[PDB]
């Protein structure tokens, strides 16, 4: 797992700078109108054995919501998770199954991708879900079931949770995450599944706003875990312990 | 299942209730050396594939020094008051099989999953397996048994534990209405709990010493040799699907 260095973190940091201006947190001329299928992607992995991991994309109709598409791979990880290169551990597993799911089912590529984690809201506004998304040219949301902590940029943990219990008690259900010292929304703590008090935090992934991101995930749910990713991490994680 | 086999369960447990010994004898906490656990994952997918876990932890550190797993094929479906035939013949598989590799860490009790004595005709699983296999065992129950020709009533009885609870207390006896016994006891013994789970004499041992053994073995909710039994045959189950 020798693969973190002080070298290399400082040429992850230099990919995420050349990087971050190529991210779109804009619609285009795409809409959810056109939705028709959403994908999603995760990534299981062993404690036992540190190589052996699984990953799974799957494709869901919208907004029914029905599994069309399914596969998980047997692959080695390059790098362990470390927050803010998330991007790095991820990108060639995803890659391969995106090109598997264009050879097998080309007409079920979906318009966009639910992807673990943060897009937009990251230190240098270039997470996992951005990242994928335009390295592979693909329209991505971020969906982080727990909060960053950015220091840098005024985002706190407590402060965050607190503002939003006190939203809650006026009825709201989404909560902007702004960044200070850029004076930006960086994500969007939303909670639309019911029964549920514990929010997520939706992020423009790549050829998307954070407002249609936003309603997409809502589309995508039924309980806190919006379906497409609930089905990846769940299938990844099924394959993982069969072959452990 | 069918009326015959009912009326044939039904017959052996009449058989059986009166060998069970609800008794220490010589037995005592001060003898515990090794306590067993035991259990049995199926599958929902196939109905006849399972396996089967039995577990041996050093008394009272709670450290695991035996563990074996076996692909089985279920004899019968589970119905309540008749959980021993679904599982009396794994067992037996599971404790020749430890006698036969580690005799000396053959354990003084073995914990078992659901009731012993707290039972329609006072023979639970516990109580049966503990019996056909001569060995000392005891029931604990994650969730409560309704009897009502015993006079137990789940809301009666959760009710109760929520007064004791609210006083302090930590144990509630469980009794027949109709005969006028103890059947069992309510504890909560793991800290930030407030779920009971039950435990009833199984064989060979009073239900005092019973509960005594029970909280000896705890850490959580779940005692230690059923956690660990019930971890074993699951993850066991997940690589055969
Ligand atoms: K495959
Ligand atoms: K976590
Ligand atoms: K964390």
């Amino acid at each position: 797992d020798n693969k973190i260095t002080d070298e290399q973190i400082a040429e992850w940091n230099s990919k995420q700078e050349e990087l971050r201006d190529k991210i779109i947190r804009s619609d285009g001329d795409f809409s959810l109108s056109k939705v028709k299928y959403v994908g999603g992607f995760d990534v299981s992995y062993s404690k036992i054995n540190h190589e052996l991991a699984v990953s799974c994309m799957v494709v869901l109709s919208y907004p029914e919501m029905k599994q069309v598409y399914m596969n998980t791979t047997k692959v080695k990880l390059s790098c362990p998770y470390k927050s803010s290169y998330l991007a790095f551990r991820e990108i060639e597993p995803f890659q391969q199954e995106l090109q598997l799911l264009k050879a097998k089912k080309p007409n079920l590529e979906p318009q966009v991708f639910l992807l673990d984690g943060n897009g937009f809201f990251h230190i240098r506004r270039c997470g996992a879900a951005s990242h994928l998304g335009v390295l592979s040219n693909t329209r991505t949301i971020g969906v982080a079931k727990s909060l960053i902590e950015i220091p840098e940029d005024g985002v706190k943990k407590t402060e965050v949770i607190s503002q939003f219990k006190r939203l809650r008690k006026t009825g709201g259900n989404e909560l902007d995450i702004i960044s200070t010292e850029k004076n930006e929304v960086l994500a969007k703590a939303v909670l639309y599944a019911p029964k549920v008090e514990k929010p997520i935090f939706v992020s423009a992934g790549h050829k998307c706003s954070l407002e249609t991101a936003a309603k997409i995930v809502k589309g995508c749910t039924k309980t806190r875990i919006p379906e497409p990713i609930k089905m990846a991490n769940k299938w990844s994680r099924k394959e993982l312990k069969k072959i452990e």
